[PDB]
């Protein structure tokens, strides 16, 4: 059934476990989710980026609230990284139970504006909201004592942060390929800045930029044709750990389109007079299906429905 | 908004236009195809097969009932070649406003009994309904199963079907017939002159050279393909067909442009570059078949 994305994320923190926010563009994709939190008895968010409100429309927020609503585990429907308030309003009118609204990249004193602004509406409609911090903004005036410490959140600013938007969690800068991280350094995670966070903000917090890329999945889609750098993942035990000091929500996107192409690609190439779009984009959307069961036995919400 | 496939083809029959039936399974399929009826002004049926049941269960059923509220031109959801009364009941169940039993392959009286069950259970719920008398088969090589004019008048008039499925030369598949497939329209003016009700044109796509070509160029592999000559749809049409069924035209159009952008873009893996473009063509197919069959602004 449809839920709120507090109602899900509170429940998965207090009892030690993750709920992940699989990035859905439309049926297939959608199909594969559900049917995974189902048969894994796991409570889900369905995430739909601004780039799925364009290209799925109606026809996926239909399909992503309703379907949520028959399902038989709790689902949140989720605005992924929103970048305006006006793109809010339209998740809102869409029925989303959970949005975000990402001003990460903009001076914390507007961050924290525009996101107020967003919790303000929301929460006028029942709806819980994700904010980002992602960054020393140099408030309480801290000063970097490293490289990374810089460009990764501050314990103390999250705290204000929370304080002053009144989100309802929060999404941490803490290694993840993501952000002012992004293209600075290995894909890794600041355990120690994660429980420094957790310890002074009481709200599940989000993990994002964060996909597996197992070396399997990699070798598959080479071997059906596709070509891909030397993509790096965070490692399935610091997800774990992560999970256990806090982390509640994981994005995941990138290992759902690579499954999906590679199978697409695997069956064009063997199968050059078949053009029933079912031939090939159902063992795609099974593909699908499989890496997200596995996410959800990783991030421990088996059985959490 | 979503009506009977009725009051969508008694009104195209009555003022000399054809509505097509197109087949969807999933959502770019629909979104096409309706986009497709907005920008033409112009009704249109989704077709929904049994298997397009199967492979996109829920999911398909909810867009195709609520989008077809939701457009602004007439729209009808139409089970496509259902095989059973429990099939029909499904598809009643899922909000469809017109549902095909078909049982061509039975004997009349079979196809009399089952068609009519189907009428009743399908009216009882304000849906409409097509029937099939007569087999799709290729013509040039009367024949063994065209249909008959006289024994459509009492088809129909026995199982109060709406809108009936003729056998006049055409057959589904690329491969219609050697060359332009033959297709009898002197009977087809028999059975419109018997046959009040609005007819259905199955295996129609035009399964055009050039849509061949651009197959074959992205490495799919297809044999002689052979479609239903644009010029016999149009006559057929001024005949009394009322609805005409495409699928094939759509899904080659589809598999042809998620194979180029696959071949071009070995990096891609975002499904949205890929089939984004594909559903594009789709539509593009839509539109202009809407355009053959008259049906621009009727909305
Ligand atoms: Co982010
Ligand atoms: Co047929
Ligand atoms: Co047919
Ligand atoms: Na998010
Ligand atoms: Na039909
Ligand atoms: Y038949």
């Amino acid at each position: 059934m449809l839920v709120t994305g507090l109602e899900i994320l509170k429940k998965a923190r207090e009892e030690g476990y993750g709920v992940g926010a699989f990035n859905v563009n439309n049926m297939e994709f959608l199909q594969a989710v559900l049917e995974a939190a189902e048969e894994q008895r796991s409570p889900v968010i369905l995430a739909l980026s601004e780039g799925a409100m364009k290209y799925g429309g109606r026809a996926l927020t239909l399909m992503a609230v309703e379907l949520a609503k028959e399902a038989r585990v709790p689902v949140a429907v989720h605005l992924d990284h929103g970048s305006s308030y006006e793109s809010v309003l339209r998740a809102l009118r869409a029925g989303f139970t959970s949005v975000m609204i990402d001003k990460s990249h903009e001076d914390f004193e507007t961050n924290v504006r525009e996101t107020r602004r967003v919790v303000e509406a929301a929460h006028a409609v029942g709806v819980t909201v994700e904010a980002e911090l992602g960054r020393l903004a140099g408030i309480e005036e801290h000063v970097a004592v490293d490289e990374k410490d810089a460009l990764l959140t501050n314990p103390e600013e999250a705290r204000i942060f929370m304080e002053r938007t009144g989100a309802d969690y929060l999404a941490v800068a803490i290694g993840t390929s993501h952000g002012a991280y992004k293209g600075k350094g290995r894909p890794f995670i600041d355990h120690a800045r994660l429980e420094r966070i957790a310890r002074l903000v009481p709200a599940p917090l989000v993990l994002h930029g964060a996909s597996a890329v197992p070396p399997e999945l990699v070798e598959r889609f080479r071997a059906s044709g596709g070509e891909i750098g030397e993509a790096a993942g965070i490692h399935p035990e610091d997800i774990k750990k992560a999970i256990s000091l806090g982390i509640a929500k994981i994005n995941t996107d990138t290992d759902l389109r690579l499954a999906f192409t590679a199978l697409i690609r695997e069956a064009l190439n063997k199968n050059p007079k078949e053009f029933d779009p079912r031939k090939y984009l159902g063992p795609a959307r099974e593909a699908v299906k499989e890496v997200v069961k596995s996410r959800m036995e990783l991030f421990g919400s088996v059985g959490r429905a």
